[PDB]
């Protein structure tokens, strides 16, 4: 029903605060925006699959197992015999969070052969990554997939901009992103990204819907000429790490379930799911359907 | 006086038992045989340098700093503007130790332009690993360097066989190892490595001295046809992880200090350093000079 295609990797999360240079301990967890959204969609009660590529190693097996536990279809996840599973060391704490991502990994080495078309086509909504586009052959491969299915399925794109991933090739970045946006019916981006990109002559807009996140403050929806600000519900945030992908998961589930872009319904659903997710720890903080039924906002969609 | 050239990387050590797939926590430490030996040499009171390459990232800075605290000369460690610092996830525990090494990293990307010849000009002994030979351009860069210095500095080679690093290129492995051995005045290898290579038709012996390790049973020193068996000191091992590199550091310092090749003195000094290193944890377990003066076998050499 809903399929995601993009980076699937291991997050080595710093246990203590400090620069990556000084951090002594790391805790491993499954990561990758597309995979995080795929799990969120699954927890919302919607069948979901992930098309990605991991290495034929212990980390690869771990990721497939963890996704399997969340009920995400992994049949579309290929194992690479040359490249090892993706990894990124992260420091989520402090005033200036940082990361060290290793790019010669399996998810950046996808080829058309690696794509399971039966799955990408059965889906009503196809969500693809921005990070996955920083390196070929995955870039070419993904752009080819999105262009091919366009029109047959709704396309969703989260800008999720990472400048460090395009150093020395920013021009190409502008092209790839602009091209991606133009293919997406549903586009998600933080206000910062929106600003940074328009300042490059790039319009951050989805042909069907645009969702601009405004941090803990809230989000904003744009339908044609209609602009709606949605303040965030009150919560005593435990961890907002997964808020972005939880928000995206809810947004794609809401669109799927609600015939007619009722931004009021949709807006309330995403706000609810995103806010509540700040109660869970980690990259997969999307609340389960069984927990959202108590709310009228969710009952509408779910 | 003593220079090491080879791999320098971050060891992500599993804090708990289990397959890497299930390990949750990893503790980061400096690793790499040549780096480990350089530290051991420095601790024994001899000035040592390391020629290697790390990425221009937090982990690269970490490694350079840790080596500097050990007084190892780091001028010969270059920063790669593209490739990231080497990393290896390791499970040292259990009966079946395992690891996951990422190969497209800085130390495997060394070119002749990365070689600080001055540091190489000073060295009376140059130590290099076989792991660094696993990939080009570093393999050719290292082979060329050692070939040029041959006859000006004593050459030391620790076979340190890691078959997983040569899958698909085992024939080449046999050729490079043999070339490296024939280029070395000093060769170190485990009995297991000696048998594997002899069976491959390769003779494991240095032109000046050969040290065959028998693990906890001690080692064997060989010059020409004069053999000297050195049984292990009687100790209760706490951690043998760094014993090999501690042994190599002692062997080189001994050769540098002791007038002739008195195998008895050399054997006693190396044995003492190795045994005591088993009392310290981690890859850098070589005892410091200050902790050795109270030993007769050490006073001579030191
Ligand atoms: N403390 C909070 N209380 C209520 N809702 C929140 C809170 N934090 C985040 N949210 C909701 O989740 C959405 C996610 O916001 P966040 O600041 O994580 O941006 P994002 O879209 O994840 O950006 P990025 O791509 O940089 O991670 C917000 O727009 C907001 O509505
Ligand atoms: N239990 C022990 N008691 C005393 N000495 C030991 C013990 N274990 C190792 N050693 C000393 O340290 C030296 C290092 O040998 P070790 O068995 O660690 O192999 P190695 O040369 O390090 O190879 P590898 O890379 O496979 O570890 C030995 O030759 C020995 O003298």
């Amino acid at each position: 029903l809903i399929a995601s295609i993009g980076e699937l990797l291991i997050d080595l999360i710093s246990v203590e605060e400090g620069d990556l240079k000084d951090v002594r301990l790391f805790e491993k967890h499954p990561g990758g925006a597309p995979a995080n959204v795929a799990v969120g969609v699954s927890r919302l009660g919607v069948k979901s699959s992930l098309i990605s590529k991991v290495g034929n190693d212990p980390f690869g097996e771990y990721l497939i197992e963890e996704l399997s536990k969340e009920n995400v279809d992994t049949r579309g996840i290929v194992k690479d015999e040359k490249k090892h599973t993706g990894i990124v060391f992260v420091q989520l704490k402090g005033a200036s969070p940082s990361f060290l991502l290793y790019d010669d990994v399996a998810y950046f080495n996808m080829t058309l052969n690696d794509i399971n078309w039966d799955i990408v086509e059965e889906a009503k909504i196809v969500n693809f990554g921005s990070v996955i586009l920083a390196r070929n052959p995955s870039r070419e491969t993904v752009m080819k997939v999105i262009k091919k299915i366009k029109g047959s399925s709704l396309i969703a794109f989260d800008v999720n901009l990472r400048l460090d991933l395009w150093r020395g090739q920013e021009e190409e970045m502008i092209k790839v992103l602009e091209e991606s946006i133009k293919l997406a019916d549903i586009v998600k981006a933080s206000e910062e990204e929106v600003l940074y990109l328009e300042n490059q002559g790039v319009e951050v807009k989805g042909s069907m819907l645009t969702a601009i996140t405004l941090g803990p403050k809230g989000f904003r929806l744009i339908k044609n000429e209609t602009v709606v600000d949605v303040p965030s519900y009150n919560v005593n945030p435990l961890d907002t790490t997964g808020a972005g992908d939880a928000f995206m998961a809810a947004l794609l589930v809401g669109i799927l379930k609600l015939k007619g872009l009722d931004l009021l319904k949709l807006g309330k659903f995403a706000n609810l799911v995103a806010a509540l997710s700040t109660q869970k720890r980690g990259a997969w903080s999307t609340p389960r359907k069984d927990e959202l039924l108590k709310y009228k906002e969710a009952r509408e969609v779910l």
